[PDB]
């Protein structure tokens, strides 16, 4: 299924998923468009903070959803 | 010669057909009704999904048969 991502610049990408993927491998597929770190990255779907453990059928992510992408910097 | 179709939502349609007609022909009698294109139409009959070139007959369905429509994910 393909869903989608809002970028750090505000473009949106399109990322080729499947239903029980991880949190953790939709934010290595983000880095490959974008060039921003998994570790650094922080997920957004409907308002809510997305566990890298969890998978995209936990949070009834189906397709066409769009997630947004916010940078996490620590420190500080 | 009428048969049923039922959709997901459990509503049902009553289709006027014969028994020659092939399911493209069934398919565009659901277009006309319910305003959904032929290729997103998915029909079952006795849980098998029906080929658009084949005939009712074909399959044995008679009249007051019921078919399911599967709506393929627009997508």
């Amino acid at each position: 299924m393909q869903i989608f991502v809002k970028t750090l610049t505000g473009k949106t990408i399109t990322l080729e998923v499947e239903p029980s993927d991880t949190i953790e491998n939709v934010k290595a597929k983000i880095q490959d468009k974008e060039g921003i770190p998994p570790d650094q990255q922080r997920l957004i779907f409907a308002g809510k903070q997305l566990e890298d453990g969890r998978t995209l059928s936990d949070y009834n992510i189906q397709k066409e959803s769009t997630l947004h992408l916010v940078l996490r910097l620590r420190g500080g």
